[PDB]
């Protein structure tokens, strides 16, 4: 029996707000030296790297290093040697490690992981809370529940035989490759397979190293044995090349770009004759998510839900709204309100100013990519910047929220994932709402999240049918971000990935390869059959 | 609430009872009639796209394995044009089929299951016997029982899956929609089980997919029979396209389509790997990432401990190794026996061997097993028998002869190897060829390690022992050597809902058809959240 972790309010004078402020002060001016961890060994290579605070890049929040091919190969060997015993452990015993970790994250370690996510990844208080605390805690508690309950899914036994399913971990090691934008995803990508009796090489994101290592240490402290999860930061291509070259690879649990996932998929395919078994690839690959508005919509909900979806955490979510479809009849209201609220958004230091709505984007490369899109918006004949458009990387990687109108529903900016605070609006004629729904479905290569805002039941039913494959997480009168474990299992198809729905009950099935054992309790008869006589 | 979700139902099903076919029984008379109905007959089996029967110039024949002069079916290979037309038409039918309630789709399969159970039982058994060379009881466990069980149990699993729903908290309602995959699925089925073709095409269809089904050439007669029953049970046009084809041609075409969303495959490891590689080559062309499911071969073991019941070892091993001529991915091909029990076991095996009758399964119900499937299989097995004769490490204990003048007939053959790593202990033969290795009792632990490490496969295996500690030890040691592991029973004959079937290592992706989770591979869920109250401000209270 598990329920969702409460989201704290962080009111003035509250225990959690005081605790968080202390944790933030604990990180001010600090650099943690974070080693690779193989078993219990802390290992340093000469390939030194730094994680910078996105809103103050002079602050090196961590120094770490890239594992080389040799170190990665040692990590593989060490993990494989620990796998059999771990896999033989009762599911309940493995679950206990994650349940203990969840309690630590909920209580004594909450402030630490929130603060490290804020300072290291640039999240505001609430974005860190829903991620590093609530989502991570929920992943650990719900997956533990799902896994313990899965053992109860057993086949039919008929006398004189007894049948039993053993939920084996996969034979080999799993490579877990996590993204910068959610601390919780790292914990799940490495943790879910480990829960199911796998051993894991975890390559955490360079730009989330501080919080990722915090989670790692908590798992170890909660009782995770050595060599079950190896903590191995590495150059992306080097890590991919190394794990896909190992005969013992049995899975890749990936969250990141489509091209990188496709590359790994192709590397595994090139090497099929080397592997002991067919590796399982799981990929969560982003989107180009929509909010579609019908003329019956509640304007205030459209405005607030769209501002949040598009701009929270600087739009750096695979689920963020980046294309808004508005009927002509409502445009003067929605335009006016978006622009007015836009001027009230505070972009700044989220540790020093809790008034901040969102902060700097993650790193120099993200800043550069997003700037290219703002430059495009200034160039394109079909695009007009209505608000925002500024950026400044002198102190932090700061990009202002930007609202653009496109006259072309199929402009590249309507199609390509930017991962920045950049919202494009297309205004459609009221009487062409159906043709426009078709455009929502056909315009992009993605299928992740989408929302419809409408107060007309027939419209909602029609839109729901038409957009069936345009979004794997579909929202009626709510924003396209903020899936909650156990409530909105998350994922989509088309180019958005393999859709294994982490956050729901079936995800863990990807990380078990069941064995069925039949025991017969009476001696066998003759080999002949009666009809043969 | 603007979206209304209907309550979900449940379904009660049980395994299809195996019939006895005793003398004078209605089922025995019915089967004999159905067999006579096929004597001297050749069915012309077209490709079917929608409701159109299509012929191409690439005419092919299916032969009766025990009487290859008998062409049981004339069929044709779909060309690339027809395959692509089949894809287009399937795609145009998909949205409607996907939107149909799960319960309505399930009803087609429940109707088909009942037809197979009753009025069509004799037909599908007879066609499996005559076309694939099965004996009465092998046809019965396959074309009737397993296929019927697949249809009924998958229907239950699918209807009940819709009841697995997420938590809702005010002010919102959450619902999971179990969407079929967007695109088409290619189903590629093997000669050796009629039921497998039905499941490979049928399970994805049940889940709201559309399918191009390429049946096995050497099982065409029974396969088309199943296809027709599905259509008669109410399967709409263009949901399953019946498209026999050249294997490479079929794979090239389906892997070249932007709309491929899955391959459901049972067959050889190299072919599965090839398809996997073709999909990887075409990744940038697809609308979504295709899901590949592969059930491949085995090199399966029976391991005997000194505490084993000798008669159970002999009975279960003869059946596992030799039923259907050992042409099962699950068949025992390696037997490990302790020195202490070898005199008893060898004596019994050799005696019982001499009592095994090989012959025409239609004309003589006394037949234990019949001819192997085709000329290619016969040639391969012949080469292995020749290897047994020439290899210094091998000794033929019984059988060893073969004759293809009338049917593809091979004697059951028992070989002893002095080398536990001989090639014959490693490579899948798919013929009635059992190899025995005798180990010293005091080396049982080391030998268990060999059982685990000797082959590339991980499909089925059995341990015969009455010592509980030994059973526990072996169970732990062999955990990954068999996806279907048996204690004091034979390594073949998994039953739907009782022993979900499949294994890893080189044996495939292990999606466990026969169990409750298999259908999850053929759905891509969507979660809908409906919020029933206006949203608040975009700011949060803590920002004040």
């Amino acid at each position: 029996k598990v329920a969702n972790e409460p989201i704290l309010a962080f009111s003035q004078g509250s225990p959690e707000r005081d605790a968080l402020q202390k944790a933030l002060k604990d990180l001010k001016g600090q650099t943690e030296a974070i080693p690779c961890v193989v078993g219990d060994e802390e290992v340093w290579t000469s390939d030194i790297q730094y994680q910078l605070s996105p809103f103050n890049h002079a602050h090196k929040v961590a120094k770490f290093c890239y594992a080389d091919k040799a170190l990665l190969n040692r990590a593989i060997d060490a993990a494989l040697a620990a796998r059999k015993e771990w896999d033989l452990k009762p599911m309940a015993d493995r679950a206990q490690v994650f349940l203990k970790a969840a309690d630590m994250l909920s209580g004594p370690r909450r402030a630490e992981v929130l603060a490290k996510t804020m300072v290291g990844q640039g999240k505001t208080v609430i974005q860190a809370e829903i991620d590093a605390a609530a989502e991570l805690i929920d992943f650990f508690r719900f997956n533990a529940k799902f896994a313990v309950e899965l053992e109860g899914e057993q086949p039919i036994s008929v006398p004189p035989s007894t049948n039993h399913t053993v939920y084996r971990g996969l034979e080999g090691f799993v490579a877990a490759i996590s993204p910068f934008n959610f601390t919780a995803i790292g914990g799940n990508l490495a943790g879910a397979p480990a829960l199911m009796g796998n051993v894991v090489l975890w390559k955490p994101s360079d730009t989330a190293m501080l919080a990722s290592y915090a989670v790692y240490r908590i798992l170890r402290e909660a009782g995770l044995p050595p060599n079950i999860i190896q903590f191995v930061p590495a150059d992306g291509p080097t890590f991919g090349d190394t794990v896909t070259s190992s005969e013992h690879l049995c899975g890749i649990n990936f969250t990141g770009s489509v091209p990188t996932f496709k590359h790994l998929w192709r590397q595994v395919a090139q090497n099929l004759d080397r592997f002991r078994t067919f590796p399982r690839l799981a990929g969560e690959c982003g989107g180009k998510n929509f909010h579609f508005v019908h003329s019956s919509a509640d304007v205030d909900s459209v405005v607030s839900g769209t501002l949040r979806s598009a701009f929270e955490y600087g739009g750096q979510k695979c689920s963020a709204c980046s294309r808004l479809y508005v009927p002509k009849s409502l445009w003067p209201q929605i335009k006016g309100r978006l622009l007015e609220e836009h001027s009230r958004i505070k972009v700044g230091d989220p540790a020093e100013d809790f008034g901040t709505f969102f902060s700097a984007v993650i790193d120099a490369k993200a800043f550069a990519r997003i700037k290219k899109w703002l430059e495009h918006a200034r160039s394109s004949p079909s695009l007009s910047i209505l608000a925002g458009g500024q950026c400044n990387e002198s102190v932090g990687y700061y990009v202002e929220p930007c609202i653009i109108e496109s006259k072309d529903p199929q402009e590249p900016i309507m199609k390509e994932e930017i991962f920045g605070p950049v919202l494009t609006v297309y205004v459609y004629p009221d009487d062409k709402y159906r043709e426009t729904l078709k455009l929502v479905d056909s315009t992009t290569s993605y299928g992740l999240t989408g929302a419809v805002f409408a107060q007309d039941k027939a419209i909602v039913q029609e839109a729901t049918r038409m957009l069936r494959n345009a979004a794997g997480n579909f929202y009626i009168n709510d924003k396209s971000t903020g899936s909650v474990v156990g409530q909105q299992p998350f994922g989509g198809a088309r180019a958005s990935g393999t859709n294994d729905k982490p956050g729901g009950p079936h995800y863990i099935l990807r990380w078990t390869s069941p064995q069925v054992i039949k025991e017969t309790h009476k001696p066998l008869g003759d080999w002949r059959y009666s009809y043969m006589q």
